[PDB]
């Protein structure tokens, strides 16, 4: 309260010198320097409580490990699952301009049930905000974990989800994390998708999915686009395909000049006992305001049999034009040119420049 008492200070000349400074006024310190305001308060109390308090419990569960596997003592060694009490954990404070409260929680019974609850509450908007997280994890009947996570942050929004569960025969795992940013200029939002499943022959699946949307209206440049990945992979016991392609996308502008970006591939390969194959096409078509253009099939194609081989590399085709001077070009680049071989025959035909 002496801190927001309105001082007046009277006009005084300092000594030695002819200057005479201004008297202050009301001179409240905690208010007129806005604290008082900030803070919701013309005080300083704070209360803090933490507790890490352990009920103990000693014992175990002790699982018999079947060694009699490898006699096809057999059946005299244990597996350890404690038998731990719960482990409680609680922070708590106080305060006129923020509040923090988190409590964890975590189970060790027989299995693993963790919990956690962070609790933040502020005058400030960013400084206010909401966390969750639950993992659990049953070993009864083999590992099953099962852990979610979600954020309720102004500018971050994240949701977040993993799952391998272990049903005693078969093996699954998906990841689904799904979370965007919320920045003004800089807008984002990406999206993963990975989903591992193995009943008798492993299928996995990946797609990963991304956007940004940009703005700099002081350096006058915007660009929007969107990178994404799709994998397909099969790891069959006939054969075996692995499939990939990506597209890297975006479109902006620079100082009123736009700035052109395309970038798709797609690689496929093949494999078998008899015969292998994979080709991969490219286009890296691209271009700067709106000047050298065409980035054009880079592609490559090549087979393998028992019975013969074939190849062709580097096929390729590109025409850039400048747009200042005089609109000087350049698109030099190979011609098609292959490769076979076959029993008795041998035959190379190339063609370039």
């Amino acid at each position: 309260d002496f801190l927001n008492i309105p001082l007046t200070i009277p006009e005084m000349r300092l000594p030695y010198t002819i200057i005479t400074t201004p008297p202050l006024k009301d001179f409240s310190l905690w208010e007129k320097t806005g604290l008082k305001e900030f803070l919701k308060t013309t005080k300083q109390s704070f209360d803090l409580s933490v507790k890490a308090q352990y009920k103990k419990n000693k014992h175990r569960h002790s699982i018999t490990n079947p060694l009699a596997v490898l006699c096809e003592l057999c059946t005299i060694s244990h597996i350890f699952i404690p038998a731990m009490g719960n482990i409680t954990y609680d922070f708590s404070f106080k305060s006129s301009v923020i509040t923090l409260n988190t409590n964890a929680e975590l189970f060790n019974q027989s299995d693993i049930v963790a919990h956690l609850l962070s609790s933040s509450s502020s005058v400030i908007d960013a400084l206010q905000y909401k966390l969750e997280g639950t993992t659990r994890l049953t070993r009864k009947r083999g590992l099953k974990l099962a852990t979610a996570l979600s954020l309720s942050n102004k500018f971050v929004e994240g949701s977040h989800n993993s799952t391998v569960s272990l049903t005693t025969k078969n093996m699954e795992v998906s990841v689904a994390t799904t979370t965007k940013a919320q920045i003004p200029i800089l807008r984002m939002n990406f999206k993963q998708e990975l989903n591992g499943n193995t009943k008798s022959k492993p299928t996995v699946s990946s797609s990963m999915e991304f956007k940004y949307d940009f703005n700099s209206s002081m350096l006058y440049s915007t660009a929007k686009g969107a990178v994404d990945h799709k994998l397909s992979l099969e790891s069959l016991t006939s054969y075996f395909s692995i499939e990939s392609s990506t597209k890297g996308d975006v479109k902006g502008s620079v100082l009123s000049r736009e700035y052109s970006g395309t970038i798709a591939s797609e690689a496929n390969t093949y494999l078998n006992s008899k015969s292998t194959r994979s080709s991969v096409k490219l286009q890296g078509t691209s271009k700067i305001d709106d000047i050298w253009n065409l980035e054009v099939k880079e592609n490559f194609a090549g087979e393998a049999t028992l019975q013969r081989i074939y190849s062709l590399w580097e096929h390729s085709t590109k025409n850039h034009l400048q747009l200042e001077g005089l609109f000087f070009t350049n698109g030099e680049h190979t011609s098609k040119a292959t490769l076979e071989l076959s029993p008795w025959q041998m035959s190379a035909l190339v063609q370039v420049h």
